């Protein structure tokens, strides 16, 4: 189409989520999706998780999962219209231009230009569009057998690649110590533990998960993913990584050399900010990703959500959060922003990870926490202030955890805190 | 006191009336409040440090009247404006200004304020245009109430008042600060101590007069046109403690120096007012200071800020925070534009001038860049080889001419071809 009343710049979650949030406010809004992936909408978190441990041995066909199972698209083909119906198609709808990238976008004249040459005109614009995985230095130097046998994990085709690398070679190494690696870890060990194969994980910090929990939680996840028959290898820094005898060579900082077969890259995200250049856009020097104030919004006409959204956090500051349920809150903020809403982010985004436990805030290891435990509740904290708790193994219990968080109060004892998470006897208080 | 009013402008200073005549200019039948803390109607300050000492009359003090044509330092007369109580109704609408009032508390949610005095106003539009408070010195601060009382923080036409009393009653005063405001506070006291036989002091940090803003060279010419003065100009001069002995003012220098005084005045620089950000859950920037803003000014969905308390994003240059009258002005206007619905982003660049006996300048004029001076002359402030400030000395009329550089953005590989372009035809200097 040449003109559209609302464009949707990326073809994620954050972007789908903005998509159901207009046309539940403007029953008859027509919705266009730009999407470079040539895939549908479709969620993430079954890539590392669920889609791995299926015994429908199609899994990687038909791309479904149980919770009640489900597809990992957030519907089917049939509830989108085409882009060629969309401007006349009666009541309007959800169209998604797929294969298509977004290489300009023109703020004066409120226009994109599509990587074929196509332009499109908006009236209310969304960028959505996350952001790529971050490479290693020693990766990018080394050369390209290295690199044609390192994968960098997002996409369905991902999945699938490495699904199919773990039936026929025989060691795979995880570098990266964050949710991903874990998750990605512990997949394969299972996998593993059948067939004989090995799963190295490696990565700079202390313990998996060294960045967000504290030193004790994060020792214990390292312990669960052993259990799993991963060789997990923490304080582990890469100096190089170089092919010997057709197996990949990675030769530590402190010494130690790994060998391996193929690599699995899960060092951070980078969030896809080069529209910023053509529009004018502010980018955050500090977080990365698109600098919008608390409703989302960088101009008059363009909002933000997602893994490149850095917003401003009423009751927390500046953040840039990369998680699932953010993308999905932000990107309905988004959309009923885009309808008039003029909400700021209140409702916090949350995540989870079961191993389990529920966390909410500024979850991040270099703040001070207070641990409180029966079962447990850690307190991150910010000038004597909770800014972010992490329930370990306490259910039903989120929304009390958003109305501390919300009051900012500066409470005078954390252990009578711990009482509205059902935590009275035998504490055993942590400090870090 | 209106209860709801569709256009509030909170401060009632020189950004907050361009706004008010620029949506003005763009809803013709507008009802605008501006609600001010001062008792006086909206007035520009710049005549406070110069015009207004240099006039032959001598109830400048009260008639507030100077030369350039004779004009007042207020925007327009009282008459211009609609009482508070006749906003509402009047016909064509029009602006009111609720004088001697305060906005302590701001509530986004709900679209609403609530002044000193416990009164409530609702909005559909607002503007925060308070400015800033001038900074202190911790020296003054430790020190008691002999010396505070004896210390002068000039901005407002009370302090020319007070001050312009203590010139023609002490023997010595003191400037701490080499920016704008204390040399030309210096300029114009000395010429009153020229006549009246008394001593004038100006000490700061810097090398010289406009140090963080000018590159040496112009900075030691600026220095030595205020020493010309009858100033006593001490460079290199950092403050560390204030006393009394025998009825007189002992400052005490870091580096063992001592200034005996009579009166201080302090201007070291200006601190915006951002009270209301904590009831108002307004981001703050940490870096430049001041609410922060996007391109178009605007903060949240019906809330802009323009002036001394903004720190905006420029498209062509980053992120900045601008403290004078023509910035005042420009995004005061852009404000009222886009609080009709124009959604323009900063753009065209303010400017700033220094009557010298002059230069002009526009963008980021920072001495802490590399600069390239090419002499009349041009002086370029570069940024990884692109051209981000200009300061034309001495140059009339090309202004235009530099507008464009700093919005081409190019980089570019001879400078003294470019100085041509401002009749430049040669002593090339660089810092
Ligand atoms: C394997 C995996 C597992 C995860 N598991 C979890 C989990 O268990 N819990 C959790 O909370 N989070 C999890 N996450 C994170 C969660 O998936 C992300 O927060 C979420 O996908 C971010 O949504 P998004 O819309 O911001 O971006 P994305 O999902 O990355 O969508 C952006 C889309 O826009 C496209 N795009 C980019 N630029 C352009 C352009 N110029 N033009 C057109 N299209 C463009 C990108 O190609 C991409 O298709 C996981 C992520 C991965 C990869
Ligand atoms: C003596 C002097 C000389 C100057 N000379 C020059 C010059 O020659 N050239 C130049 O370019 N610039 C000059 N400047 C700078 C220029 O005057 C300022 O940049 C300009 O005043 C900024 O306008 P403003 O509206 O942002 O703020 P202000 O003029 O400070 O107006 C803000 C008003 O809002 C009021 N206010 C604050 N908080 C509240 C509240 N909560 N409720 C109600 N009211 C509130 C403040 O009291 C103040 O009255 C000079 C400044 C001074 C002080
Ligand atoms: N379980 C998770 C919670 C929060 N953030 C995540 C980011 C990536 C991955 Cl793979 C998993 C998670
Ligand atoms: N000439 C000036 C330019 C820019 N900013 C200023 C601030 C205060 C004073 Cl007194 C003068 C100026």
């Amino acid at each position: 189409p040449s003109h559209v009343p609302f464009l949707l710049i990326g073809g994620g979650t954050a972007a789908f989520a903005a998509a159901r949030s207009i046309r539940a406010r403007d029953p008859g809004a027509r919705v266009l999706i730009v999407s470079e992936d040539p895939e549908l909408p479709y969620m993430r978190p079954p890539l590392s998780k669920e889609l791995w441990f299926s015994d429908d041995p199609n899994v990687t066909k038909t791309l479904r999962f149980k919770q009640k199972e489900r597809s990992i698209y957030f519907q089917p083909p049939s509830f989108y219209v085409s882009a060629q119906d969309l401007p006349h198609i009666e009541n309007g709808g959800v169209a998604v231009l797929t294969g298509k990238k977004v290489v300009q976008l023109d703020v004066r004249d409120n226009m994109v230009k599509l990587n074929d040459g196509s332009q499109i005109t908006y009236e209310k614009c969304l960028i959505a569009t996350g952001g790529t995985p971050r490479s290693l230095s020693a990766i990018d130097r080394a050369g390209a057998e290295v690199k044609s046998r390192t994968t960098l994990f997002r996409k369905i085709g991902d999945f699938r690649s490495l699904e199919k690398i773990s039936r026929e070679v025989k060691s795979i190494t995880i570098i990266g110590g964050g949710f991903l690696g874990s998750e990605l870890a512990c997949a394969l060990g299972r996998k593993a533990r059948a067939l004989g194969t090995e799963v190295i994980q490696l990565f700079p910090e202390k313990g998996n998960m060294g960045k967000i929990l504290p030193e004790y939680l994060s020792n214990w996840t390292m312990e669960k993913v052993r259990r799993e028959g991963v060789k997990v290898m923490p304080n582990a820094i890469v100096q190089s990584v170089g092919v010997s005898s057709g197996k990949l060579l990675i030769k530590l900082k402190d010494g130690r050399k790994v060998e391996t077969d193929h690599i699995v890259a899960a060092v951070g995200l980078e969030p896809n900010v080069e529209l910023a250049k053509t529009g004018g856009l502010e980018i955050d020097s500090d977080f990365g990703g698109f600098r919008v104030n608390a409703e989302l919004q960088a101009r008059s006409n363009i909002w933000v959500a997602g893994d490149a959204a850095c917003f401003y956090d009423i009751k927390l500051g500046r953040r840039r959060v990369e998680h699932h349920d953010h993308a999905v809150v932000s990107g309905r903020l988004a959309g009923e922003n885009m309808t008039g809403a003029a909400k700021p982010y209140w409702h916090q985004s949350m995540f989870w990870s079961d191993l389990g436990y529920e966390a909410i805030g500024l979850v991040d290891s270099s703040l001070p926490t207070v641990g409180v435990f029966a079962k447990g509740v850690i307190f991150y904290l910010r000038d004597k202030v909770v800014v972010g708790i992490v329930l370990w193994n306490i259910f039903n219990r989120m929304p009390i955890a958003r109305k501390i968080i919300k009051d900012g109060e500066q409470h005078e004892d954390l252990n009578e805190v711990a009482k509205l998470f059902n935590i009275h006897e035998d504490l055993e208080v942590l400090f870090q």
